[PDB]
């Protein structure tokens, strides 16, 4: 009884346009039984056919399967296992010296700094943490049980075959012991160059099947020349034949890359998982997006063949329809490619609705994210991340150059350089001035009269720390006489400060409406901003659960009131808590749809072989936000309409056919993006700081030793005070006593963090004038972004659009995408 693999199902748009599909290639297959067949001859024709075959392909310039885990880089023998380990570490700036356990938790500490995982995620069973990494699209090739790398277990087990119980480490030596193993029996009168072409084919065939099975593939795509060449020379090359094997293709390439996902090799760290699930070794599996989400559905139903006699025919995978409109997704992808392009070296944003001039460097931004949802039912109509990818690079499965060289980037700033990262579900950001409608919604529900106005000072002093409108921080801060509508309209932080705190702050604290942070954070929770969006079981979503009330207490003690200055920040978007575009989308959508919390969906329907369908996304929860008076939202949209026509977004929308509600979020630079190596950065610019390098190293090294001496002593003094405890168990004391004899040598960590902390210290001593800014002068700018959130047509809404350009500074950058995606939707 032999398994047949079903044709993989198709992924289509809401209207039936193909996004993921199949296409047939011509493959070379070798039957390991037939080539190793022996009878009267002393030796199998296996080795000769392997050589013949290859030499044929290398003549036709044809790419072949090479998984043989010893390669020669310019006459030097090396393990591929050994190479993949260090390639992984350098992939995300991990120190080579770092072991399996410290290489894993290092990846964790990065993603935790990037907001993808939380601090409570680290204090967590390591398999549940590998699950969280795995769920977000991270696959560290690390077995958490024995704290070792797959490549090592894989090397030991690969050497175990050919009965090499030697374990003596030598790539040059190992190459031989296998070459003349009882199992291979390769003739010695052949050079290790042509003798290695042999092993590629034999070692492959050996690995895939131990129990007799069906053929193995040695070329996945081969041209007309090498087809007819291998049919006519069939009797010469017994075992070698031409089959057809289907492959994954995405005709629109990079379109909806992140929602769609990719198929590729089964991830090394759970091959046993997939083999008990009934998978072959030579098998492609969805590893991201809907491809993985619906792996079981799209994989279809295996049909056996008897052991030719064809018994049970397979059943093709249900066709899965997304909620994405291709037409709109196209505009959304093209939009964001364009803003990043035109923003670099300057240009014009070309728009159906009026092209705009743009000059360079106002952002210096590499990334972008945008989402568009149906506000009634939470169906996602378009979802674009930049950087993105071609799912096709993976169909065949390149796993060295295209994968390594371009699929990650600088690991000390991954949000702006991870093409596999869906910034829309997985990238959290400080919501800027788009939070304001949450603050205003809280104030309204706690009595606020929208028409109440203030003579805007444009700045609030709180002991020579000044919280001011941007219009103040750049001149005289005044929005003159200012009610809620003008506050939302021109984005007055002073108005929001006053309503968020429930008191008139420049002149004491009174107001008479009773509003605090807890009430704002309440209205955060009500708009589902501490909640997963609905996409998490369909695509990669960063979990949105925010720290609990009792979980925040327990880390404080091992107070809980809100400062005025903090409340001020929280009111206007600045805050501990950061949120993803898809999260905001639900929040703005709730304004647009009259106070309903829609659960987002990307998978619409599946359609079986018998052309019947089912609606996957009709379980989705719509839920009446428990507002005191939902008519309060109509004052938000009254505000957000003025933003479009007269406000912060008139540049884009003022001369736009459709009534658009909108709010802009924008934040300026606040520091610098760290390097992958501080220490070397400081060495590279030692001259530029007017400091001798040798001297600075010799001093930094001195300053360290002096901190150690200091730590060492204060250690000795603690052990000795501890030893004066009258009643101390003898084992306890035998430990402390044995430290003082051989130990009392405290050492610093030897990190980039530590060794570079001390070098910067040495620099400032030998240049007593230089500033941190001047030292950090060469680094990229951190802490800037622009949000545009909008919904339309404002007076009877249908669609919400959220757009973010991180490291961007001009709200033009976010507005114009939003404006295209809304324009397109309404059929203009
Ligand atoms: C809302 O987002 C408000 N922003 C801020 O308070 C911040 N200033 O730094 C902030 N919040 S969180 C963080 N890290 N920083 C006000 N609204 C906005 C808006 O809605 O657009 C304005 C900013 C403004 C517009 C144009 N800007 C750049 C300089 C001029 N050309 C580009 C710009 O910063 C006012 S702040
Ligand atoms: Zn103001």
């Amino acid at each position: 009884k032999l398994a047949i693999e079903a044709p993989r199902g198709e992924i289509k748009d809401r209207y039936g346009r193909l996004l993921a599909g199949n296409k047939n290639l011509f493959t070379v297959q070798v039957s390991g039984n037939d080539i190793n067949k022996k009878d009267a001859n002393k030796h199998s024709r296996a080795n000769e056919i392997s050589l013949k075959l290859i030499n044929l392909l290398e003549r036709n310039g044809e790419e072949y399967v090479d998984e043989f885990p010893i390669y020669v880089e310019n006459g030097k023998y090396y393990y591929t296992y050994d190479r993949d380990i260090r390639e992984y570490k350098s992939e995300n700036g991990i120190p080579n010296d770092y072991n399996a356990k410290e290489s894993f938790y290092y990846l964790v500490d990065k993603l935790i700094s990037a907001g993808i995982l939380s601090q409570e995620d680290k204090r967590l069973d390591a398999t549940r943490l590998q699950a969280k990494l795995n769920e977000n699209g991270y696959y560290p090739p690390i077995l958490v049980s024995k704290w070792m790398f797959t490549a090592e277990r894989d090397k030991r087990d690969w050497l175990a075959s050919y009965k090499i119980k030697e374990t003596k480490l030598s790539a040059k030596e190992a190459f031989e012991k296998v070459r003349n193993s009882d199992a291979l029996e390769i003739d010695k009168s052949l050079s290790d160059e042509d003798a290695r072409k042999i092993m590629v084919v034999r070692d492959l065939i050996k690995s895939k099947g131990y129990s007799q099975y069906n053929p193995v593939t040695i070329a996945k795509d081969v041209g007309e020349t090498t087809i007819a060449q291998i049919e006519e020379s069939a009797m010469d090359l017994v075992g070698v034949s031409i089959a057809v094997e289907p492959v994954r293709y995405y005709p629109n390439g990079s379109l909806a890359s992140h929602m769609l996902g990719y198929v590729g090799k089964m991830p090394s760290t759970q091959i046993e998982s997939y083999l008990q699930k009934g998978y072959e070794t030579g098998d492609m599996v969805g590893l991201a997006g809907v491809e993985k989400s619906n792996e079981s559905r799209l994989r279809g139903t295996d049909g056996y063949k008897m052991v030719e006699i064809e018994s049970k025919k397979p059943k093709s995978g249900d066709t899965v329809y997304l909620t994405l409109d291709k037409d709109l997704q196209e505009v959304s992808d093209n939009a964001l490619k364009q803003i990043i392009e035109v923003a670099s070296k300057g240009g014009t944003f070309k728009s159906k609705f009026g092209d705009k001039p743009i000059s360079a460097y106002a952002g210096k931004a590499q990334s972008a994210a945008l989402i568009a949802i149906d506000v009634k039912n939470g169906e996602v109509l378009a979802s674009s991340s930049y950087p993105n990818y071609d799912p096709n690079k993976f169909a065949k499965g390149i796993s060295t150059e295209d994968y390594k060289a371009l699929q990650p980037k600088n690991p000390n700033d991954l949000l702006a350089g991870s093409p596999l990262l869906n910034l829309v579900t997985q990238g959290e950001f400080q919501p800027g001035s788009s939070f304001k409608m949450l603050t205003s919604m809280a104030a309204l529900e706690n009595g606020l009269d929208p028409n109440f106005t203030i003579n805007d000072p444009g700045v609030i002093m709180l002991g020579k720390k000044s919280f001011g409108d941007y219009v103040w921080n750049h001149g005289r801060g005044n929005h003159g006489m200012t009610n809620l509508y003008k506050a939302i309209q021109e984005s007055c932080n002073i108005y929001m400060a006053t309503i968020g705190t429930g008191k008139t702050w420049p002149d004491g604290k009174s107001i008479g409406i009773d509003m605090n942070a807890n009430k704002i954070l309440e209205y955060a929770k009500l708009f589902g901003l501490d909640q997963n969006t609905g996409l998490q079981d369909e695509v990669e979503e960063r979990a949105g659960k925010v720290p609990s009330t009792e979980d925040k207490l327990k880390s404080t003690q091992a107070f809980a009131k809100w400062s005025t200055a903090d409340t001020f920040n929280l009111a206007i978007g600045q805050g501990e808590n950061a949120y993803t575009p898809a999260q905001i989308s639900r929040y703005v959508a709730a304004i647009a749809n009259g106070g309903n919390l829609v659960e987002l969906s990307v998978v619409d329907r599946a359609v079986s072989s018998d052309y019947s369908s089912v609606k996957i996304n009709d379980q989705k929860k719509v839920e009446k936000i428990p507002f005191k008076n939902p008519d309060n939202l109509k004052e938000l949209t009254k505000g957000m309409k003025l933003v479009a026509r007269q406000g912060t977004a008139k540049s884009a929308f003022a001369d736009f056919p459709i009534d658009v509600a909108a709010k802009t979020g924008t934040a300026e630079k606040s520091g610098k993006i760290p390097t992958d190596n501080e220490y070397e950065y400081l060495k590279s610019h030692m001259s530029s700081y007017n400091v001798n390098l040798n001297d600075a190293i010799k001093l930094a090294d001195k300053m360290k030793a002096e901190k150690e001496k200091e730590l060492s002593l204060a250690k000795e003094k603690e052990i000795k005070k501890k030893l004066e405890n009258k009643d101390l168990k003898d084992e306890e004391r035998k430990k402390l006593e044995e430290e003082l004899e051989d130990g009392v040598k405290v050492r610093l960590e030897d990190t980039d963090k530590v060794n570079s902390s001390y070098l910067r210290k040495a620099i400032k001593e030998l240049n007593p004038k230089i500033t941190d800014d001047q030292i950090d002068r060469f680094k990229q700018d951190y802490g800037s972004f622009t949000w545009t959130v909008a919904f339309a047509p404002a007076d009877d809404p249908e669609i919400a659009v959220v757009c973010v350009i991180p490291q961007g500074d001009s709200s033009v950058f976010s507005l114009l995408p939003t404006r295209e995606v809304i324009g397109t939707y309404m059929g203009l």
